[PDB]
């Protein structure tokens, strides 16, 4: 009844705490690889507010933080999940025209909006359910089941390859899936990231390909043969340039050919060339005999990675090029099974706070990697839901009013779902 | 055909097979220190031109992945075995004689090769390493690639409480990591010890830490007696009562959740693997708490939370205050779309062994093996090897049997890798 109203009033009074928590958290430097400090904040925040957190991680400076709001007994568990890492590092001048742009690294309340990529993704939705949990506890809401509060590291799609290995470059393998596999299990799970108040419970897989084109023989610049046809060039960089336009057209058709509609959303799987190199910049007097490209290829839940690899091998084959197409990352995407209880609990809350039925999610938010996948993979029916446009968009701010709305929806969802008997 | 040629090659590789298993089995490599074994296999693969790569989370605990590349257009088959062994010389806490011999060494006697390190799992590993060599030296025609995968951390060690990170990790940095970072293929054969009996279902597991509470703490000259066990201020005493209740629950668990699948019969068992409270060097006050650590195997269709509730209920029935906390959960799977590999292996087996395959023993279907990650990731996978399981514990292989296995592995590959995906 009004045990909802009681909590809602409480949250209305926590607006200033909602802001500060988001800003203090968003202000912390925490790109993937250095989320340690961000975790420490969240651990101690949970600690002060009595959620009894544990650090659950593979490395001592890169870990997940898990706390709980324990219930009276006999109810279903709900996890809330957001990630501690952010996209931009001040380091990476190789990816951004202005790696040191204020919006990439800081977070502030102007207006009544909160700006910062670190807030959109993801500190942000995290602040929303942290506050939401605080409300439930202090309003003394009746919950039979546990609320699991899971702040994870390494959600962002950084992966090791070649000589870039270990602690510095790992992400998802030590993130959510690790936390869940080591205790953070629950009946259902809500991943709080930015959709536009549109729930999604399908997500994409991905396979990463390293395509290395071979050529040669190496020649000192005064001996290079000219003129020669591009595809016959001894310079592997030259050949690769030709392979790139062939691959871009293949990609244009890929996303359309493998578009697929699920109940949880329409998956539009896209392809991008994310990195190139060959050979080394500090020794350029001989062109390279080889040159590599690095491809991000998203998968719908029903696409086998090897199928995609053969398609790419075929593009190369059509050009008459000798190349190695080697996969160095594979993760599966999933659509949730048995999602209705969480779907419904959320739907009820959403119509109360936002006012209309929920809409079908935007394709990009269904066609990415979010941590709904590890939960789903492990039998915890899971969806994603939060305010604002995705940072991949790129949105750069949240409205404070919308964040408050979300925190209300999160709390309401919990009060419904956590009072069911499993 | 091109088969007889391979068989004859294998008949001639008998001493290389022995040498490889023994040199491999001789290396100290309990889970947590599989580095040296990883180094050996890499160099073995390098010598035979399989172009290996090291794929790992740490630079001294890694997986080794190589390929025997095909002409093009066939199905890919992985062969998988693990680099770690069960017993460490350190483990005086689990074995009465931690420094035996069978636990740590490996040697050629009869026409046997002895050593737990050989049964599990250097030897089945040797079997397919040799098989690949035979295939390569005989110039066998294969349309599809053969992927050679030696993984770390297969064995069920897991971090818990204060034991975290590098030293205590196992499965999270092993096979699933290797597969997730490149070692993918169409099908996968995990070579571990069955008795030439294929299995393609495997069990999951949930580990529970159960802590019983009591108190108040008392200096020994003040301890209240007599008191009923369940009322003792000593948490150790209460835990002792709970242990018996849990053993009773365990006896019935395995029968209640027994389940037969197409891939084998799963009988999920329960063991109390560890206990502690409090510390041995401050015993003048009994502990207000005491913990137990439970290994509970799950069939593929059991939700871990269900098991947690069953145990919480056991505690509740005794009037005890306890915390039941899970610290490990992994799912077990039955393979889907296994038929092509099942058939390829069956045909090979009948040719080499002479009779049809028999149904696997329940324990080989009801454990953790690396068929689970492959299946989880959509690569249909079964287990097959020679000899009795180390969990048995068998302590040797017959070399004749090891040779038979390598032949089955080789033939399986020649069939499957020439079918169109
Ligand atoms: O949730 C997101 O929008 C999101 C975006 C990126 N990104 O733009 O790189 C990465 C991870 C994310 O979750
Ligand atoms: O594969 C096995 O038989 C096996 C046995 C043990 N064990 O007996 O402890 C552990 C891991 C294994 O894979
Ligand atoms: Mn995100
Ligand atoms: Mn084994």
């Amino acid at each position: 009844s009004n045990d909802v109203a009681k909590v809602m009033k409480t949250l209305d009074g926590m607006r200033e705490g909602l802001i500060q928590t988001a800003v203090e958290l968003g202000s912390i430097e925490a790109p993937t690889g250095r989320e340690g400090a961000a975790g420490d904040y969240v651990y101690e925040w949970m600690a002060r507010n009595g959620f009894g957190p544990e650090r659950v991680g593979v490395f001592d400076d890169r870990f997940n933080v898990v706390g709980r709001l324990r219930g009276t007994g006999g109810g279903a568990s709900l996890s809330f999940n957001s990630h501690l890492d952010t996209i931009m590092a001040r380091e990476d001048t190789a990816r951004f025209a202005d790696a040191n742009d204020r919006i990439y690294h800081e977070a502030w309340h102007e207006e009544g909006r909160i700006y910062g990529y670190s807030v959109v993704n993801c500190k942000g939705p995290m602040a929303c359910w942290l506050i939401a949990a605080k409300a439930l506890k202090e309003a003394g809401a009746a919950l039979k089941g546990d609320v699991v509060l899971t702040a994870v590291c390494g959600e962002i799609d950084c992966e090791p390859v070649d000589e870039f290995q270990g602690h510095d470059y790992l992400a998802e393998d030590i993130g959510a899936r690790y936390a869940i596999s080591h205790g953070a299990i629950s009946d259902y799970a809500l991943v709080a990231e930015a959709t536009n108040f549109k729930p999604a419970w399908v997500e994409a897989g991905k396979v990463f390909l390293k395509v290395t084109v071979f050529a040669g023989p190496s020649r000192y610049t005064p001996y290079v043969p000219r003129p020669v046809a591009a595809l016959d060039s001894p310079n592997a960089i030259v050949r690769m340039a030709k392979l790139v336009e062939a691959l871009e057209e293949w990609a244009d058709n890929y996303e359309k050919r493998y578009t697929r509609e699920y109940g949880g959303g329409t998956v539009v799987p896209k392809v991008a060339i994310g990195a190139i190199r060959g050979g080394v910049p500090y020794k350029i007097y001989r062109f390279p005999e080889l040159c590599s490209i690095y491809m991000d290829i998203r998968l719908n839940p029903d696409t086998n990675p090897l199928v995609v690899q053969r398609e790419v091998e075929a593009v190369v084959s059509k050009l008459g090029l000798k190349a190695e197409v080697k996969p160095f990352l594979f993760r599966r995407g999933y659509e949730a099974q048995g999602i209705e209880p969480l779907q419904n609990a959320l739907e009820v809350a959403h119509r109360e706070v936002v006012g209309r039925p929920t809409e079908r999610p935007g394709s990009p938010e269904c066609s990415m990697w979010r941590d709904t996948n590890p939960y789903n993979e492990l039998g915890i029916p899971s969806l994603t839901y939060g305010c604002g446009g995705g940072a991949g968009g790129g949105n750069t701010y949240f409205l404070v009013d919308d964040m408050l709305k979300a925190a209300k929806v999160y709390a309401m969802t919990a009060m419904d779902l956590c009072n069911r008997t499993p």
